[PDB]
């Protein structure tokens, strides 16, 4: 209950309530290796929300890829989580989501966006803590970022997510 | 102790600073019974604020009623609390307050509102931790909500408070 | 230890993310003496930010003065701190800053403002936890506030900082 409180505090510290989230991933080189090695393929980010009492969401990343991108790309996914106020929200979750890998030279960010499918189980009201993730298996070529460039800086990268709030 | 810190974290986690607060009350059936039994007549909600450094407030609810509503209605009250920045605020507190019991079918919420009386002890600058509560003794007939309907769902209800910020 | 987590909780509780910060200093008389006595000349305030992922900053105050104000005035300084997202921000920090000592009678606040100098090391990207502070050595005559008046009330004063967000 100390790592539980510690974890809670850590979660609160990272939460945002306007649909915009910036996830700094430090110790990049080590985590990158742990992915390549197959020890820790993926990492979950802290949770964030669409509004003070809105949808609860988090991100999941595979530094060395997943599925169609396994070993060739950085795969990034969006996750709808069971939120405390789900009973008050509209389902399925259907807000457009934009995912980005920030260029720390601020000249060319890697960006992609997707429209949730109303028929996918990924966006129905959560029964478990997290619904099945969905996103970009081929988000970024390992060569592009990682292998230097301006995405990795001082052994860290920044992932940014923007959830369109239209209709909320 | 660890109970002190843990309590602070919970408070911080529930705080809002824009005059809007949604209070989710879980274990509704049990709490409802504890009120009917007379063991725990009322419950206080976590605190929320009108602005980052605004008035501090909380709600107090009697699942089996208080005063004129005892045994017949759900009584809901508003409470002005001693805030850390009270010295910088205007007194008496005189913002219009709207109290709601949310319909989880989102079609017919129970709603009431009141205008604080500048002559009431309930709204003067707090001397004690909490001023005398003020609100709605006959907020909602026990029959309406509670006894099924669409207010209680999966053993929980949602109370919402909106403090008008005109002039702040 | 616990003091580590307790400290983090304290910092989170005080943080703001819109460039506006109000610092309540309690036990004023005692702290004032500790300054006059030379035991504790300065005090740092909790940190606050320009935006959710913006610059990290704090204030430093000398209740009995510093440098040109030592012994005659209250000296107040602004501090740019190493922030978690500095890599994504523009450097040097060059936002106009307004510092205030609030009149609790709300009629005459002590106010001053300054323009960061793009050539000062105080505003370059932080290498250490905190850059050199800069601000107002002659912010307020010890006679004005402190010595009574309406700045000190119930043994407390309020310092307010407003960071102009133009261009951010």
């Amino acid at each position: 209950a100390m790592a539980d409180l510690e974890q809670k505090v850590l979660e609160m510290e990272a939460s945002t309530y306007d649909g915009v989230f910036i996830w700094k991933i430090s110790d990049f080189p080590r985590k990158r290796q742990e992915a390549v090695a197959g020890r820790i393929p993926a990492i979950f980010s802290p949770a964030f929300y669409t509004s003070r009492y809105g949808y609860k969401m988090c991100l999941r990343i595979y530094l060395n890829g997943d599925g169609t991108g396994r070993g060739t790309h950085l795969s990034l996914f969006f996750v709808v989580m069971k939120g405390p106020n789900d009973a008050l929200l509209r389902w399925p979750f259907n807000q457009k989501v934009t995912l980005m890998l920030l260029d720390q030279n601020n000249r060319e960010h890697v960006i992609d966006a997707f429209r949730p499918d109303v028929t996918s189980s990924s966006f129905q009201r959560p029964v478990n803590d997290m619904n099945i993730a969905s996103g970009c298996p081929l988000f970024c070529p390992v060569s592009k970022m990682e292998a230097k460039n301006s995405y990795v800086r001082d052994d860290a990268i920044f992932i940014k997510a923007i959830v369109d709030l239209t209709g909320l």
